[PDB]
DNA sequence: CCGACCGCGCATCAGC
DNA sequence: GCTGATGCGC
DNA sequence: GTCGG
């Protein structure tokens, strides 16, 4: 908490671009300046100081000059202040509530959850279950819940048949204390780029089946969005719901996807910019190598995550040592 | 100065 | 009925 | 809002 006041404020800063601005770059603008300066090391003395980290400009480094002398931003002050903008920020909370519907919903008087609760017939499928788990869903999930969570997972998947390959990927696989969510990814070696049908369905079947899965945010052929529940004892309290993400990816693109779908963000920057140095592009489906004009020539053969290191000569990243 | 800032799968809607 | 645009989440 | 071409 050396700089926390300072996070605090362009995190809020952040939120109302996003929410109530609908402007995403100022938001990113905002995360991205926040998170190098929780980095920094030492309790910022000026808006100068800050202004020397990549991502902090002129006017956040005169925001910090204000919040240093005042204590406070008379920016931020007013906004707590506007009723619209507190209850459109509100309600974006709600998962399937964006910036649009939030303010399509303040502006006829609809504000609270409880509003939201009087107001079922004007929600969608997805925005009825972001209010129904508006708790749950803000709740972050101990990475013990995680690994029963896996168990499960990787167990049925392989019930529905032992070649499916799945892989709990994101903050969990990097070995997060806890996740926000879970990421799962799927292939078979039947699904490739030139190529049985229903295989995201079978495995989501399944999970229903035991009573896993307990709703559906939104379901095709590639994707799935939902929500899980680990089982309780029959004398202790339930479990929160937890949000779960499961997408079939090609198995010749599938370690491409894991490699991305881990992250860190900037852990992905810097293997792809290191790529490039190489001879070599990354993204999330492919490593292809690149021509002495730029142009990218076929996809390369990957049947693991070592493999994509090797191309590009990097030596065996370990996912816990992905932070960047 | 000024354009880019990831962009795609799914759900939903406006227009044809 | 269809197609393309948009909101949303990530 | 920040950055870089
Ligand atoms: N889960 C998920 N993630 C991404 C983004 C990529 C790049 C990012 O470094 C990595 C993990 O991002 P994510 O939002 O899952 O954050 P995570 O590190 O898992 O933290 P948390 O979710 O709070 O536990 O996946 C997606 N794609 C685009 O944003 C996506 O559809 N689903
Ligand atoms: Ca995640
Ligand atoms: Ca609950
Ligand atoms: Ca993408
Ligand atoms: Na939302
Ligand atoms: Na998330």
């Amino acid at each position: 908490t050396l700089n926390g006041g300072i996070t605090d404020m362009l995190t809020e800063l952040a939120n109302f671009e996003k929410n109530v601005s609908q402007a995403i770059h100022k938001y990113n603008a905002y995360r991205k300046a926040a998170s190098v300066i929780a980095k920094y090391p030492h309790k910022i003395k000026s808006g100068a100081e800050a202004k020397k980290l990549p991502g902090v400009g002129t006017k956040i480094a005169e925001k910090i000059d204000e919040f240093l002398a005042t204590g406070k931003l008379r920016k931020l002050e007013k906004i707590r202040q506007d009723d619209t903008s507190s209850s459109i920020n509100f309600l974006t909370r709600v998962s399937g509530i964006g910036p649009s519907a939030a303010r399509k919903f303040v502006d006829e008087g609809i504000k609270t959850l409880e509003d939201l609760r009087k107001n079922e017939d004007k929600l969608n499928h997805h925005q009825r279950i972001g209010l129904k788990y508006f708790g749950d869903f803000e709740k972050r999930i101990p990475r013990e819940e995680m690994l029963q969570m896996q168990d499960i997972v990787l167990n049925e998947v392989k019930k529905v048949d032992s070649e499916y390959i799945a892989t709990v990927c994101g903050s969990f696989r990097r070995g997060a204390e806890s996740s926000g969510d879970m990421d799962v990814l799927l292939t078979h070696p039947s699904f490739t780029s030139e190529s049985q049908p229903k295989l995201l369905h079978q495995v989501v079947e399944q999970l229903q089946k035991v009573h896993f899965i307990t709703d559906t945010l939104s379901k095709g052929e590639t994707k799935f969005m939902g929500v899980c529940q680990l089982p309780s004892k029959n004398d202790e309290k339930e479990y929160p719901h937890r949000r779960i993400d499961i997408r079939l990816i090609p198995k010749d693109q599938y370690y491409c996807g894991v490699l991305y779908f881990t992250g860190s963000d900037i852990f992905n920057k810097n293997m792809r910019a290191h790529a490039l140095e190489k001879g070599f592009t990354i993204n999330e489906y492919t490593i292809r190598p690149l021509g002495v004009t730029g142009v990218a020539g076929e996809p390369l053969p990957v049947d693991s995550e070592k493999d994509i290191f090797d191309y590009i000569q990097w030596k065996y990243r370990e996912p816990k040592d992905r932070s960047e």
